[PDB]
């Protein structure tokens, strides 16, 4: 039992993100890798589960 | 039982991501892997599930 | 049992997402693999599912 | 039993991040694992589940 | 039971960060690891679960 009068709730937000990038001459050798060089914004509420993955940026898995 | 009477919620947003990028000369050589170098902004309210994978970014799965 | 009376409710949504992006002489070399350089805006409200994957961006999934 | 009568709660925010990359020559080579050199942002809720893992950035799993 | 009555609350929040980061020559040479050198921000009310990896950054697991 949940109940809100009235009330005003942020509940797993971004609000604000500003970013400014300035780059020259980058290079990207990836081999049988991951590799993020951007901008990521995740929100979530409720995430449930056994095992479970959630908000995962430049994730290797190899499980055996 | 949930009840909302005159309130406001915000539930997983992203609400405001702002991003520049100046960028000569990038060069990406990716052999069976992933890259991400771009602006990714994921919202999500409930995610439910064994094992369950949400939001992923950049991401290489190889489980035996 | 959910009941909404008089309410503003926002859940899983991407508000507002802005980006310049200049870029002079880019060169994407990929074999075998998945490569995101661009703007991605993913809003789901609910997933439900074992095993499943929601949002996923630059993602290889090569389980055995 | 949750109730809020007239009331404003944060819950699992990201508010405001501002960020000013320059950067000249880089090169990145990357076997077999995870190399995160972006701006990342996750705000959730509540997460559940027996060996979860959420906001995992950069993260190489091989267990065995 | 839990009852906020014309009250704010701020719960787990990551309000204000700026960084300015000016780089000339890195160059990331990585192995089967992980190597994080951006921002990250992670918020998050509540997790629960045996077991549970919430907030890692830079994280090699490779348990036996």
């Amino acid at each position: 039992g949940v109940l809100y009068v009235g009330s005003k709730t942020k509940e797993g937000v971004v609000q604000g993100v500003a970013t400014v990038a300035e780059k020259t001459k980058e290079q990207v050798t990836n081999v049988g890798g991951a590799v993020v060089t951007g901008v990521t914004a995740v929100a979530q509420k409720t995430v449930e589960g056994a095992g479970s993955i959630a908000a995962a940026t430049g994730f290797v898995k190899k499980d055996q």
